């Protein structure tokens, strides 16, 4: 590496060489970790870990530790070196703070930019995740700028950017790439149809859709691809606290970015850490100064395999998993496979289910002509695959996902205090 | 590379710094479909002298050329794409190269209070398509300040959460519109924090996007413990084109753009006086603008300022209503509302011009309400002489308690729920 310090795919040719690329960083990482109040307090009366060998003995860092240290208990650098500050999704009541130096950001941007489809100057990249405190909009934008793509900041959950306006942007700007959660991929598809555009034909420049943030079955991922004309739906896995830790290969598996972090699986029964198997995703990022994390337990239920993939990347794969009803165990993943196995022509995208002690209640939207078939087929799928008692109800479109979410436009107004006689002064101080 | 405050020592040297860029700027402008079509079949302007004759560019031209009619570079050289606030029905597209962004970031970073690594900077403006959030964030990154991306109009970041962030992160700088400054002050009290005492690290508040009287600006400062409220002037299409000096005048960033005043009656352009703000940015390659008429009503003065910056000053107006004998502007009413004593806590108000009467409502606590109505009535009598119907309202009437106190979990879509959970958050989870 003449110019770059941080590793790339191909700097190692064996699992043995990957482990050495990792362990060589641990002295710096362990020295940096001890600079934070949290780790200096953890190792108070003892000898701190310093060497790659000492790492074996290092205690897990829990989500609750990150919350107890709010806001800067995990901080290992002077505040003058921070570039951005972030907070996690979930509960507003117990915030999880994350923060990054400029150089931390180069590692974050590189990991997001590991998109098998590429990101190029030729791309127009719609970033359709929130920019409010969470990292996700900032992360995609930073990766877009790193690779020279035109970034369209769509934001998400903003009154400035309803779906109708995103559909017009996708079409008229010839957008080539999107970043949004998998539910937003279906929201955009429904908004396109309500504008009289066919997601499968009317966006010929759209070449890939980047997604994360929800457990996503291959059956649902394939349907989302088919809705949008058979283009790749490129999954990644991360968190505000870690950045992107795994990205899809051309074969459709997520591979751990183990050159940039030590990945371990925590068995909460035994409290053992292992390089692979089923249990809780544990991460030690190797290229971060501001907020060192030693064996941070994301508490996501994962399966990590060192088994080779068809792609040939020399990295482990990860599946992210994320209610029992009499004899059967019913998961969202299993129901999602059954819902998204209904024929595409039935247009079933929006659904929800509740586990009662004795019965699974499930609702979905479908057009009237196909609704009774969709109810019957999905019932028979549940009988055949799970054998749970069910109450399935088909609903009119606009019942779960209202028409106004899909078609309403909103002016981006500023506060006004003086109105003409014929104006609505309801928009005076509450103008959003 | 690009000029800094102090690189010119006279108005004559400033004009030379400008005119020297015009050949490049005029050549770049002609690369766009719009300007190539405008000067089709004629000889195009090429020299600093030719600039005098150049036709104004209207906001309607930017709308008519949606999306990339104003584009002077290959799309491969674009860094970001933006759209303006106002009507959703007629989008105004703008776009910038990486080098365009350095000029934008430098102009925003011209804050007389500075932006430093020692700063923690809450950006509380939208990131959704408009430039505003992205502009403040790029300036914070340029100057090394810790950027806290608050966003605005996002379900992710309600006022209650911004107030907790202001306090617990020791935020030193904010960027938000002047109404948001009062919204945050009301939200702070609802969270049990006194804006005038409980934010000791807050040192300055940056604001723009509303016509702002000195009387209102001073009150916003007093609400937040007497710290500077630093106004700038800009637009979603240009970024910051003027910034406040320590004397409280906004100075035009004329080293980065030629500023002219348009008389719409005659279509005469002038270096100073009354009329419509016209801007020709000098360091803007993706989307060249020749004499872009912002259509803001402004007064430009070349008079020297005590601050010692050798740049013209600008006052920004906004067009008001006849009510019997008198003409009432928002700015005039705002001066009267914000001349009520601070202890009355009149911040939220609205008014309607009828042909015969000014209807005005504001929130004030019950003990002060009748005095506030009487004093404000006498101010209107004394200053405007318009008939008025003034009503005092309970706090929570114009700005509801919910907007100030509601917390909102940042949920993701969920499809399987337990019996006792709210499944209304399944697909509509915002
Ligand atoms: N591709 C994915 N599949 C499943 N869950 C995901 C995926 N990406 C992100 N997540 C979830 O989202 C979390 C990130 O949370 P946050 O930092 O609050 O945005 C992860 O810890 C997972 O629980
Ligand atoms: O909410 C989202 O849209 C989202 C998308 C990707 C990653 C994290 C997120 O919160
Ligand atoms: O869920 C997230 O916040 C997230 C953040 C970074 C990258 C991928 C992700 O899903
Ligand atoms: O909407 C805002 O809060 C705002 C603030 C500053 C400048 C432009 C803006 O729209
Ligand atoms: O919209 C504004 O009034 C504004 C002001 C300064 C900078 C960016 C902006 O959009
Ligand atoms: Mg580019
Ligand atoms: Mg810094
Ligand atoms: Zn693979
Ligand atoms: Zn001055």
């Amino acid at each position: 590496a003449m110019s770059r310090s941080r590793p790339e795919l191909g700097d190692w040719s064996s699992p043995a060489e990957l482990a050495e690329l990792q362990r060589s960083q641990l002295p710096r990482v362990l020295a940096q970790a001890l600079r934070s109040p949290f780790y200096a307090a953890r190792y108070r009366g003892t000898t701190p870990p310093r060497t790659a060998d000492d790492f074996a003995g290092v205690e897990v860092t829990a989500k609750q530790d990150l919350r107890d240290q709010y806001p800067f208990g995990m901080l290992a650098v002077g505040r003058e070196h921070l570039a951005t500050y972030h907070e996690s999704s979930g509960t507003a009541g117990e915030p999880t703070a994350s923060y990054y130096t400029e150089e931390d950001w180069t590692d974050l941007a590189e990991r997001f930019a590991r998109k098998w489809t590429g990101i190029h100057p030729s791309d127009t990249f719609l970033v359709r995740t929130p920019y409010g405190l969470v990292i996700t909009g900032h992360l995609a934008q930073a990766a877009g700028r790193l690779r020279g793509a035109t970034v369209v900041p769509g934001d998400a959950r903003s009154l400035a950017t309803p779906l109708s306006r995103m559909v017009r942007v996708l079409k008229t700007l010839d957008v080539t790439l999107t970043w949004c959660n998998p539910t937003e991929i279906t929201m955009l598809a429904a908004a396109a149809k309500a504008a009289g555009l066919r997601p499968d034909q009317d966006f010929p420049h759209l070449r890939a859709m980047f997604t994360a943030a929800e457990p996503l079955t291959e059956v649902r991922r394939r349907r989302l691809s088919e809705i949008w004309g058979g283009i790749p739906v490129v999954e990644e896995y991360g968190s505000t606290e870690t950045g992107t830790i795994a990205g899809q290969c051309p074969e459709g598996r997520m591979h751990l970015w183990a050159d940039r972090a030590i990945f371990e699986v925590y068995d909460p029964r035994t409290g053992t850490l292992s390089e692979a198997g089923r249990g809780q995703m544990v991460v030690t990022p190797l290229y971060r100064d501001a907020m060192p994390l030693l064996r941070y337990n994301l508490a996501d239920d994962v399966e990590v395999s060192t088994d080779p993939c068809g792609c040939g990347w020399l990295l482990p794969t990860v599946t992210v998993l994320g209610h029992r009803i009499g004899p059967a165990t019913v998961t969202q993943q299993r129901l999602e496979e059954l819902v998204f196995s209904l024929p595409a022509a039935y247009e079933v995208m929006f659904w929800r289910a509740k586990a009662h002690p004795d019965v699974l209640e499930l609702e979905f939207e479908a057009p009237e002509p196909v609704r009774q078939r969709a109810v019957k087929e999905l019932g028979a799928a549940l009988d055949r695959e799970l054998g749970v008692p069910h109450r399935i109800t088909g609903l009119a479109p606009g019942t779960l996902v209202p028409a106004e979410a899909l078609t309403a436009q909103r002016d981006i107004l500023k506060a006004r205090y003086l109105f003409a006689e014929d104006e609505d002064w309801d928009k005076a101080v509450m103008y959003f």
